[PDB]
C-alpha cells in the first residue's frame, strides 16, 4: 500500500500521487488524483474500530452525508474500506478537493463586505437544508467551511451532529459540552442540551463577526471562561429572559452576577455594514426562543442580493427519529459501518 508520512494510506489504484494535506480527528487527510474522474480529490482516513465513540462519529457521518444532496455540504463521492469485516481497519472518505477553509482565509485575509455577503448566504443556505432535515450540525466553527477557488462554500463534518429533540433539551448547569468552545451558545453552558437548531443559528453568528474583524468575537480561555466573553459584550441578561431559565442553579448564577452594559455592535464594528451588524445582533441573541430561525435569517435585508427561496431547497427525506447509536457496542457499529459502505465496493 503506498505509505504517507510513516502510515499507511491504502486507497489505490484509483487514486494516485497523494500528497499530505492536513489531520482530521480520526485521521490523516491527502490530496490524491482519481484516475477514473480525472480530478484531483481530497481523502480522510478514519481509524475508529478500536472505540465505541469513535465508531459513532464515524457512522453518523456516514448515514447523514449519504443521505444528503446540497451545493453548500460536502458530499462523499466514494468510501474505500477492505472488502470484509475482519480485513476492514481503516476506512477512507474520498470528497472533493476545495482549495481551503474559513479558519486558514481568516489567518491573513480581510473579507470585503461582497464576500462576507456572499459566504453568509452559503452558510445560510447550508444549514437550512441540512435544519430542514431535522438534523443539528452542532459543530459549525471557521475550519469546517471549506471554498474552493471560486470562493463556493461547503460545510464539513457531520460527526458531531444530532436528530434535532427540543423537546428533551433542557438539562442542568455546567454540565454540557457542545459545539468547540468560541462557537458554543450561551445556554449550553446554562440549562441545555444542545438539542435545537438555535444551536448552529448562535455558531453562524460567532462566525459572522469573525469574518467582520478576523477575530473570534468571544474567545473564552477554557471551558467556564466562554459565558464570562459571552455576557461581557451582550450584557446583563433581561428579567423575561432570566425567568426563561427555569433552572435555579442557572438563574440564581446570572442573577449573582454585576450588571453589565450591552457593547454596541457598532463599536466593535465601526467598519461593518449596518444590514450586516443587525443580522449579526439577531444571531448572537441571548435567548435561544428569541434568536433568529435560518430561513428568517435568509430573508434579511443584508442578504436581498442572493434570496431566493425557490432556490435554497430542503431535504426530501428528513430524519424521523434518533440513530440509538448510544449503548450499540462498537463491534455492532463496525457492523453497521461496513454495511452502510457496501456500495461503493468494489
Ligand atoms: C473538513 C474539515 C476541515 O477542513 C478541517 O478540519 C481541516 O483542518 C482538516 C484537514 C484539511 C482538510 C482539507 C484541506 C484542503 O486543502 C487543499 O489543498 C490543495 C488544494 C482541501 C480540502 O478539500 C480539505 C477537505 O476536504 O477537508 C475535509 C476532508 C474535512
Amino acid at each position: 500500500p503506498e505509505m504517507v508520512r510513516g502510515q499507511v494510506f491504502d486507497v489505490g489504484p484509483r487514486y494516485t500521487n497523494l500528497s499530505y494535506i492536513g489531520e482530521g480527528a480520526y485521521g490523516m487527510v491527502c490530496s490524491a488524483y482519481d484516475n477514473l474522474n480525472k480530478v484531483r480529490v481530497a481523502i480522510k482516513k478514519i481509524s475508529p474500530f478500536e472505540h465505541q465513540t469513535y465508531c459513532q462519529r464515524t457512522l453518523r457521518e456516514i448515514k447523514i452525508l449519504l443521505r444528503f444532496r446540497h451545493e453548500n455540504i460536502i458530499g462523499i463521492n466514494d468510501i474505500i474500506r477492505a472488502p470484509t469485516i475482519e480485513q476492514m481497519k481503516d476506512v477512507y472518505i474520498v470528497q472533493d478537493l476545495m482549495e481551503t477553509d474559513l479558519y486558514k482565509l481568516l489567518k491573513t485575509q480581510h473579507l470585503s463586505n461582497d464576500h462576507i455577503c456572499y459566504f453568509l448566504y452559503q452558510i445560510l443556505r447550508g444549514l437550512k437544508y441540512i435544519h430542514s432535515a431535522n438534523v443539528l450540525h452542532r459543530d459549525l466553527k471557521p475550519s469546517n467551511l471549506l471554498l474552493n477557488t471560486t470562493c463556493d462554500l461547503k460545510i464539513c463534518d457531520f460527526g458531531l451532529a444530532r436528530v434535532a429533540d427540543p423537546d428533551h433539551d433542557h438539562t442542568g448547569f455546567l454540565t454540557e459540552y457542545v459545539a468547540t468552545r468560541w462557537y458554543r451558545a450561551p445556554e449550553i453552558m446554562l440549562n441545555s442540551k444542545g438539542y435545537t437548531k438555535s444551536i448552529d443559528i448562535w455558531s453562524v453568528g460567532c462566525i459572522l463577526a469573525e469574518m467582520l474583524s478576523n477575530r473570534p468575537i468571544f474567545p473564552g480561555k477554557h471551558y467556564l471562561d466562554q459565558l464570562n466573553h459571552i455576557l461581557g459584550i451582550l450584557g446583563s441578561p433581561s428579567q423575561e429572559d432570566l425567568n426563561c431559565i427555569i433552572n435555579l442553579k442557572a438563574r440564581n448564577y446570572l442573577l449573582s452576577l454585576p450588571h453589565k452594559n450591552k457593547v454596541p455592535w457598532n463599536r466593535l464594528f465601526p467598519n461593518a455594514d449596518s444590514k450586516a451588524l443587525d443580522l449579526l445582533d439577531k444571531m448572537l441573541t441571548f435567548n435561544p426562543h428569541k434568536r433568529i430561525e435560518v430561513e428568517q435569517a435568509l430573508a434579511h435585508p443584508y442578504l436581498e442580493q442572493y434570496y431566493d427561496p425557490s432556490d435554497e431547497p430542503i431535504a426530501e427525506a428528513p430524519f424521523k427519529f434518533d440513530m440509538e447509536l448510544d449503548d450499540l457496542p462498537k463491534e455492532k457499529l463496525k457492523e453497521l459501518i461496513f454495511e452502510e459502505t457496501a456500495r461503493f465496493q468494489p
